[PDB]
């Protein structure tokens, strides 16, 4: 570390993500598919739980594990988790759009036909305050 901040490890619920990830560690480096169906089983869980301090970091990763391994159907799932309890402004979620624009944007070169039946259904629940203007 570069930085003169000391490494105290402070631990919120992502803790969960800390101890999980050298256990895939062992995991995604030899099948990765049931390593998805650990890592954003934690997601799933911490968004449900109210844990979710914790789904801020592996939602951020969501689009390297299940859009990677062809789940990327989910993806539009994970915009629409944190959507789903409340009606609220989509500008403050549509941060998580940049994960859809991140790798499910070009997964293995994901064909329009297919990342279509993403995007197109997640452009029913986001044009609730459009795609194009941000905070204006």
């Amino acid at each position: 570390m570069s930085r003169d901040a000391p490494i105290k490890a402070d631990k919120d619920y992502s803790q969960i993500l800390k101890e999980e990830f050298p256990k895939i560690d062992s995991l995604a480096q030899n099948d990765c598919n049931s390593a998805l169906d650990q890592l954003l089983v934690l997601e799933k869980k911490t968004r449900q739980a109210s844990d979710l301090a914790s789904s801020k970091e592996v939602l951020a990763k969501i689009v390297d594990l299940l859009a990677s391994r062809n789940k990327w159907d989910d993806l539009n799932e994970q915009l629409t988790l944190l959507s789903k309890k409340h009606g609220q402004l989509k500008l403050s979620i549509q941060y998580m759009i940049q994960k859809v624009m991140e790798y499910l944007k070009s997964s293995k070169s994901l064909d329009l036909n297919t990342r279509i039946s993403v995007i197109e259904t997640i452009r029913v629940v986001t044009e609730n305050k459009i795609f194009v203007e941000v905070e204006r």
